[PDB]
Parts: structure tokens; sequence; C-alpha cells
DNA sequence: GACATGAGTGCC
DNA sequence: GGCAATCATGTC
DNA sequence: GACATGAGTGCC
DNA sequence: GGCAATCATGTC
């Protein structure tokens, strides 16, 4: 229905790959040509469904009847979550031979940071899976039921989680702590607190953001990267990224990181889909 | 050229003239077929034009070249700044009498959080076409020049305004307080601190703007109903609307207002724009 | 054993019926020619015994044997509650025909700051009776008893009411707020927040005391004047004294006492103990 | 003229050499057979004389005219510098072999904590001899002359103190961040902010004091010391205390010491002044 | 991974 | 020796 | 209009 | 009494 439009070249099967591997059960359906999921703006929801089209460079958004009042802004989340906004020329030839192997990589963004804020919590020491799992758990019992497609849930509410009692997202899997840092979360959402947009200065943003119980360097980075879809962050903290750098303190490999600057949120994704990577012979 | 929805009645005639007394000079152009205005979005920036088609109940928006890669955030900000997720049938229907007469009544929103609360600080005890005036001295001297389109300018950003020399802010036509009031604000608005979107609360976000330098109940009022377009937001304390309740206190002003929950914003322009217009004898 | 002299001349007829009045149940005895109460200075426990000779007036200090290692403490605090260093020929001669009636008016100061705390509290709104018998529960229930003396039982320490669990004190006859007031400045205590001495800026330091819960102007001026023995504040929130100025407004009979500067504390205590009494209509 | 008690044995010799190395020109003199200071309680002042008496195991204090109205808390001050209430039996039995070869040993306290603040900062990494003399010279550039005794200076009060040239001090002798400490004391000081007794939560309250500027964890222990005159604190971060424990680190000499709670006060006395001291090997 | 503890360094 | 910036531990 | 004072009122 | 909400009032 509705259409936008990106610069080639972009990787949608990775992209649909790797949000495929974070989908969550009744919220989101992953397909090799398309992507869809519940959504709510305000009091409006409904499903969106993002079918790529290769030949024409183009995505068709459609919204079903009860997102229509807030299509522009449904499409502005959409445009979001796929950076529709890369220049892969400009990147690319900023990254030289860390992202010739994957052109059309993009960053993964999210269609709400709230939600987004909840998914990276959750994602804490746990698996991508298995925190795909947990987020189900939780979507199960604070989500909205869209009407008009049972089928699918909508992702809880900041009012909703804000309201829950500790102790039940604890039986979900989580300790007390990560149940809390939940429940403060969803409050400072409430409050406009957690910067849903981002913001001019990402660093200090992310310091704020690190005075939240439970949201440790880890969080807030990784939260800016997909939260805000920051451009410029690495992520030194990582699992895999240590695995990446072998022997290397945090400190080193940020350091290092700082050689792709301003565009190291793209370079973190590329070594993290580098099976082999490993930091120059130098 | 992009086109959005819009359910009837819409009266564009009164929406483009209030935007039009508004209009900051070399940002936007305001004629009674269209609506034109530079646009940054990010490093993103060039110059959207809105024309209207009351033919069939549709927005036609073009975007330069410098905007398309966010295409859709320029258009969500657009229909945030036309109201066009209003249901009027939903909203007269709740108002009744009040809003018989102006069914096409809309709320006037704004295209960027910081933009508007700048405008709503310079708005401050002055008439409309004096910060008018006065807001696009601001804009000319902190404002980027568009390349693409010479004649436009982009409204000043929070790094911009964050780095100003108070004095130098005072000498466009000023107190030191409200030029002080806009630096503080840049800054909150650099860290993440002032909600760029509606927020769940708008109770509580209001009470925290409060304490904010240069901003009190009015000033945050006013902000939530144009900045966040909140749609139950009165204004018991704005000059005019202390005419339209002679001799009313701010409290019975607001008591007397609530027959209009969950709607008092529409109430609120309805009022405003109704020379004349008294309580009844409730 | 112990002998502290004052300046005559001593209303002591008057101190000893003023802390009669507010006498706590198991903690203090008061007599006509003699006051005695437990006390617990650190860890050492014991009765005290002050009779005042005015014969020769010196007050005769007798101590329990736990308490004759910090015997010099003991004698501090005798002297602060006594106030012993009063000039009454610098006080009389300052404030003129209101210090008369009874130029041996000393101010009634207290044996620990924490506890005059305590009474402060307690003291809000109820009748002086009432404060007493409230104050008398608290000791009864958080309590330390002297293995000696049975019938004495030593005033509540911090750490007992700072573990105190609000709705126990509650129980005892006060409100809700109140026992969070009372915990929260057992804490403070705890913490070493609250002025246990007089400090150097008492404007300032009352301030502060007010951001405490439960603890509003006239608390803290209340404290202040009992709790720091501080000489020159006056009580313009105090009922009592309203009556006394009738139709003046708080400020207004600030702004009255400030004749007596910098005396007030003296000037209260007499005007508070003159019934007739009333301002010089200007 | 006063009489205080003291239990045996009291090494006055060691006592009066570690108030004679930090005597302080003008305020304090030390002999073999007594002490002497200038003393400011409020508006009285005066100078203070101690003299021990061996043979009845008491102290002799006389107070100079110009503090009799505030005698019993001159006589408080003197005991807590020293350490009157102490029980040799308690402590020695408790520290066993550790202090069997001075029984005598004593807590050196202070006669106004703030005084003790501003001597702990004055003595950061300087000798002994240095801080006295750098301290003298701070006295006498802000200090209280008393008329009746031209060479005595009472030490420099709170407001006087917060109210001085940051430049002025750093003239005297120290750094900017040193006289930054004082005047931050100071303004402490005069709004109650620096705890005058023994708070209830020594380790809270030295928590909080960490946060003072210039104010470090080792500061902050030795003003628990001496000015609170704690007795289980110990200065693991000590020049001194750090040879004694050869290699060992402020956590690992932290553990060791724990051996000798709840008096680690008197264990870091002995360490100090015992020359060839070292651990267990154990 | 978040978070408090503790321990290098290393500079005014 | 106050004080900012890392690492390495060790529960939750 | 923001923003300190200061009062009233009403409900803990 | 504490305290939040509310209503002048004077200043910038």
């Amino acid at each position: 229905m509705y259409t936008l439009n990106w610069q080639p070249p972009y990787d949608w099967s990775w992209m649909l790959g790797f949000l495929a591997a974070r989908a969550v059960s009744s919220v989101e359906t992953v397909a090799d040509s398309y992507y869809a999921r519940s959504l709510a703006v305000g009091e409006y929801r409904g499903v969106v469904t993002a079918i790529p089209d290769i030949a024409r460079h183009t995505l068709h958004i459609n919204l079903s009847a009860g997102l229509e009042p807030v299509a522009a802004e449904c499409l502005a989340k959409m445009s979001r979550l796929f950076d529709l906004q890369c220049n892969p020329q400009i990147v690319n030839g900023a990254l030289g031979r860390l992202g010739a192997a994957r052109p059309g990589l993009r960053l993964p963004g999210c269609v709400d940071a709230f939600e987004q804020g909840v998914r990276a919590i959750l994602g804490q020491l746990v698996s991508v899976a298995m925190a795909a799992k947990l987020t189900a758990r939780v979507a199960q019992l604070y989500g909205e039921r869209l009407d008009d497609f049972p089928e699918y849930i909508c992702f809880p509410t900041p009012q909703r989680l804000a309201a829950a009692d500790p102790q039940a997202l604890k039986a979900l899997g989580m300790p007390l702590k990560r149940a809390e840092a939940l429940i403060h979360l969803a409050n400072a959402a409430l409050e406009g607190t957690l910067p849903m947009t981002i913001p001019g200065d990402v660093e200090q943003a992310m310091k704020t953001l690190q005075t939240f119980p439970g949201i440790g360097r880890w969080t807030a980075n990784y939260f800016a990267l997909r939260g805000w879809q920051a451009k410029d962050v690495f992520l030194p903290d990582d699992y895999l990224i240590k695995q990446r750098f072998p022997g290397m303190t945090p400190a080193q490999i940020r350091r290092y990181a700082e050689r792709w600057k301003p565009w190291r949120s793209y370079a973190l994704l590329h070594i993290w889909y580098t099976e082999g990577w490993q930091p120059d012979e130098a």
C-alpha cells in the first residue's frame, strides 16, 4: 500500500534473518520476503506488514484499519526499524575492507524505544534465543491482544508494566533485580524520562541512562544503538565482541574501535557477522 | 510527492491562518493553498511543501532531495503538525455545542518538540506577531541555511543554542532570564531530558517541565498542547482565557473545563477562537 | 556529689514546673526541690539527679555509677538543660518590661538533641499533656531499661527508632506520617545529619531541617529553641503565640518580634507565660 | 579548681608528648606537667589549663574568668580530649598482647570537631611539624585574640573560614584544592552538615564525609578517630600503617585488623607507636 | 551483565 | 593521599 | 509570564 | 502541625 525508498545495496536476507532470530512470538512474524507485527501508536492499534521490492528498491507497507489514523508515524517507525536512511556508499567507503563482504548491511532498529529498552534488559546475560523466549513470556502476560487480529498481541505498554508485580515477572524467568529494572524503565517511559528518540549528545544521555537500576554500560550502549539507531557506538563489553578481540580489555577494544568513527555502530555489526574476523596483524 | 489522509471536515483556512500568523520568516512560507518550511532531521535537511487536497481529503507532501533519505519521519512530522489523526465526528460529538461552529477545527502541532519549546518561551508576555519577528531573528542568527534552497534556513538546533552567548541572545530583544531559559532548554534537549514525544503521564511530565528555569505552568501547558499535541490540556493561566472566563480564578476555570475532558485541548482552541464566548450559568 | 553554679535570679519554681508538665513517665521524675531522669551517653547508662540550692545558688548533680565514666558530659548536658550560662542582667536588660514579671526565667533546654527532636514531633498539634503521654508510649516500647533502676527507662536511641515498624508507632496513637517522621529523624541522627549542637547558621540549619518529612517551620523553630538552645528564635506559627497577637499574620508577628533581637527566644518564653500580654498597636 | 577522674593506668607522658608534637603556637601550650589552650564556647572565651594529678588519679582543670558561664561544657571538652572515660582493663583485656607494653595508652581527642576537621586536612601529605606551623599560620590569620591573654588566640570559627579568600590560604602554604577543602568544611560547619559529635553509624557518616571535596577515606578515618573519638576505626591507608604491614593491601590490613574489634582505634595507636611491629608471619 | 569491593596505576 | 580511570573478583 | 513571598483553605 | 493546592501581590 504505502511505499518508501532505500538506496541499494540492501541486504534484506541478512536483516530479515537478524530480526527473525530475535522475533517475539505473537508480536512479530518474519519470512524471507516480508516482515509483519502488531503495533500500537497511542490508542491506535493494528498490524503492519513490510514487503520489500528488490527490483524497485522500494518497501511496501500495509496497515490494518486501526493504524490508518496514524499512518505516517507507522511509516516513520518502519523506516527507523529498517534504516532506510542509510547511504551504503558513505559507510562502506569509510569502513573499507571491514564491510566489503556485506555492503548491504543495515542497522536493525526498533519501532519503539520503550520496547527496545525492555528487550535490551532481558537480553542481559542470556542468549539471543533465550531472551526472545523471556520477552515472549512477558508479552504474553502483559500485552493486549488485537481484537481484529487475535493471533497477534501488542508489546506490553509502559503503564501496564509499571504496574506489574515484581514477583510475577520474576516468576517468568528473571532475577527480582531484572524485574525491578523493567518496572523502573516503564515509569521513566511514563514520565518522559527515557529518551524515545535519539538525543543530541548520545554519550551524555547514555551516562544518564546508566544511573537507572539494572542498566549498565552494555545495556545503555546496546540500547542507544538499537533504540536510538545511534550510528557511532561500539559494544566493547559485549560477549561475542570479547571473542572477536581475544585477550583485550574493554578499554583496549574501545580504543581500537575508534578507527571506525563516526560509523562505529556499523563496524560493530560487521565484526559480529564476520565469522573469522580478528584484529589487524600489526 | 507523497500523500496522507485526513477525515472531514478539516478547516484548512483556519489552520493555515493560525500557522500564518506565527510563521517565522525564512523558516516557513504560508500561503492559503500551501504550507512550506525548511526541515532538519539529524544531518538531513531541505524543504517541505504541504498542499491540501480538499478534492479528496488528502494532503500532498513534497520533499526536496536532501530529505528523501528520511522521507518517512518528515511525513510523520507533518502529520503531527496538521493533526491528521483527528476524527472530528468523535471530538465534536463530545464537545457538542462548543465545536458546532467550527467542526473542522484541528490542533496545530509542531514539527519538532525542541523548536516548539523555544517558541513557547519566546511567546511569553509578547504579542503573537512579536514572538514571530523575535523568533525569526534567532533562526536567522543560529540557523543553518540550506544550499539546495538558499532562501530558506533551518530552525536552530539544540547544540547551536546550548552554545549561545546569553547576552548575544538578549541583544535580539528579550530579557536575560529568557535567553537563559532557551540555553537550558537546548541542554535538556541535548541530554534527552526534554520529552520529544508525548509521554504516558502528561501531568507528571508537565510538572517536571516546570522545574526548568524560565518555564512556569502556562509554558508547560502550552508546550504540552503543541509540542506533544496532548489533547486533554487546558490553559487556565492564559491571558485571553482569563477574559473568556471574566473574574474566575484558574482553579474555577479548570473546574469548569473538566466538562470537556478528554478533549480539553480542542475545547481550548474553540474558546480561543470564539470572540465573545462566555461560560454558562452552571 | 557534683556541683555547678549559676547567676541569680533563677526561677527554679518555673523551670521545674515547665519540665514537670512535659515529663515522660519512667524517663523523668520532677519534684519541687529536684529533677531526675534516666540518661545514656554512648553505652554509659544511669540516673541523674539535680537538686538546686537557691541559698548558695548552685546546682547539686548526682550521678549513678554507670555514668561516672562520662561525668563531664553528663554535667554539660545538665547545664544545657538548665541554661546555667544565662546572664539575666543582659537579657532582662535587653527586654525591659517583658521580662519583669519573672526575671529568673530560663530557656528550658534538653539533655539530648535527638530526644528533643522526637519530643518536638510528638508535640505537634496535641496538648502538652497528650504529647507527654504519647512520648511515654514510645519510650515504653523502644526504650532501654536500666538494670540497676527498673523503675527508670532510657529514652529511645536512634538505632532503635530507625529500625522501628511504622505501623507499630502508629498503633501508639499517632498518624502514620508522624511515625514516618520519627523513623527518618532517627536515620538522620544515625547518619550524622541532625545537628546535635547549635550550628553557626541557625537560619540555614533550620531551613535544611524543614526538608525533613514531617518537619515544618514550627517544629524546626521549636527544635532550634529547645534542642540547640538557640537564643534568638521566635515561634510566629505557634498557636498560643497567634492568640497573643490577634489579627496578625505569621510575618507580621515576625516583623514585630525583631524588636527583641538578639534574644527572641527569651521574649517568646515571656510572652508565652503572660496570659494578659498584647502587642502595642503601632 | 575543677576535678575530673580517670582510671589507671594513664600514660600522661605519652599523651602530652602526642599533643606537644602537634601543638599549634598561640593556640595551645604543652608542658611536662600540664596542658593549656585557648577555648571559645559561643561568645565566651578564655584559657583552659589541664594539670594531671597522678597521686589522686585525677585531672585538675582551671578556667579563665570568661569560660565560667559554660564551665561544664569546657569540662566535657577536656574529657573528650583526654579520653577520661577509658577503662584500660577492658581495652587491654581485649587487645591482649598488643597493648601489654603501654597499658596507659589513650585516644587523643579534640576540643572541637570543626577544628579537628581543619587539622586533619591541614595535616595531609605533610609532616606533623609542618601541619603544625601551617595550622599556626591559619590560626593567626583568622583567629580571635584573647584580650585577657594577648599571646593566646582562639581557633578560627566556621564563619570566619567560610568567608576567606581561597588564595590567602594558599599563600600561607597549601595547594588550591587544600584551601577549598577548608572553606567547604567551614560552610558545612555553619549549616550543621559536619557532625560535631559521634554519629550512631560511624561507617555511614564517614562514607558521606568522603563526598566532601578534599576529604578522602583517610581524612574521614582520622577525623572519626580524633574529632569524634570513635573507638573502632583503623587507618589502612595511612603511610606509617602501610609500613607496619609490609606489602599487605588496604583490604588485607583492614581484615587483619578486625581481630581487634571493637577497639580498633586503640590497636591503631599502639601500632603507630611500636616501631619494630609486624604482624604474625602466620 | 549489573554492581560493590578492591586494587593498580598515575597525576596535582 | 585527594581523586579519576580502569581491571579483576565474586554474588545475584 | 516567571517567580518569590505570603496568606487561606482543606485534608491528612 | 505538615503540606499541597490556590490566590493575590510585587518585581523583573
